[PDB]
């Protein structure tokens, strides 16, 4: 197919300061930092990921490849890599972390407008990966980051091509078949994760039982806040026949119509009165805030 002319930026170790830890576990760690390029007079808030062994470096450079090859407002792009003993990825900082923990910690202020807009945004990012012929293979609320409460982006590649059993389509569990339509099943589970404010899908059920459970016809239950309209979409993502599930372009359309009148599709007690932080809030944006630019506003030719 087409030649991948994406640029892989190699960033100097001496170009980024104020390194603090955000999260550690399984693979390695994710750090908070500030990237100050050349004599650019800019400070970019960044996230530095590291999984020394040749196996860890191969897996991280595989994600670097995929992340450098993507450019969408709802996909987390690579700013560059740092060639230290262990190769570390440098991406845009999403200060609020993963959506899974966000819906859990902020449920009392999460309204229908926010939830449906999140669904539209995830579908837009997922439809972009489909245009770029990329199958995510690991879509979940834990792999969707929060830049601002009104802006979310898809993250965690490396599993992406051209195991999370409870987020997987039946063909993937049984035959290891991964398609854009299997990412649609993962999208369905992700939506369920949001509508339940971070519930564990099939909680208590061991992963070895899931395959049989799905084959019998059992699916994730209807969340209390969900109307038949929203749940019908979720159910459609969990059909045996992959070609019967909605396409991501149909999911954008469906959720957009719904996001126009959110109270008609999601029933949350004390809705609209709820408010989350915005760039219009007081002290929304620690060091010299003078020359700080977000990565979304830092473009290179
Ligand atoms: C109480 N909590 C403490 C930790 N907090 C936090 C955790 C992680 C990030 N950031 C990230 O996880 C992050 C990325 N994480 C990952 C994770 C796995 N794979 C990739 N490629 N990126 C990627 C880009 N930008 C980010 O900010 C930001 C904040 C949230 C509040």
């Amino acid at each position: 197919e087409a030649p991948n002319q994406a640029l892989l930026r190699i960033l100097k170790e001496t170009e980024f300061k104020k390194i603090k830890v955000l999260g550690s576990g399984a693979f390695g760690t994710v750090y908070k930092g500030l990237w100050i390029p050349e004599g650019e007079k800019v400070k970019i808030p960044v996230a530095i990921k590291e999984l020394t062994s040749p196996k860890a470096n191969k897996e991280i450079l595989d994600e670097a490849y995929v992340m450098a090859s993507v450019d969408n407002p709802h996909v987390c792009r690579l700013l560059g890599i740092c060639l230290t003993s262990t190769v570390q990825l440098i991406m845009q900082l999403m200060p609020f972390g993963c959506l899974l923990d966000y819906v859990r910690e902020h449920k009392d202020n999460i309204g229908s407008q926010y939830l449906l807009n999140w669904c539209v945004q995830i579908a837009k990012g997922m439809n972009y990966l489909e245009d770029r012929r990329l199958v995510h293979r690991d879509l979940a609320a834990r792999n969707v980051l929060v830049k601002t409460p009104q802006h979310v982006k898809i993250t965690d590649f490396g599993r992406a091509k051209l195991v999370p059993i409870k987020w997987m389509a039946l063909e993937s569990i049984l035959h290891r078949i991964y398609t854009h339509q299997s990412d649609v099943w993962s999208y369905g589970v992700t939506v369920w994760e949001l509508m339940t404010f971070g519930s564990k899908p099939y909680d208590g059920i061991p992963a070895s039982e899931i395959s049989s459970i799905l084959e019998k016809g059992e699916r994730l239950p209807q969340p209390p806040i969900c109307t038949i309209d929203v749940y019908m979409i979720m159910v459609k993502c969990w059909m045996i026949d992959a070609d019967s599930r909605p396409k991501f372009r149909e999911l954008i359309i469906e959720f957009s119509k719904m996001a126009r009148d959110p109270q008609r599709y999601l029933v949350i007690q004390g809705d609209e009165r709820m408010h989350l932080p915005s760039p219009t809030d007081s002290n929304f944006y620690e060091e010299d805030m003078d020359d700080v630019v977000d990565a979304d506003e830092y473009l290179i030719p």
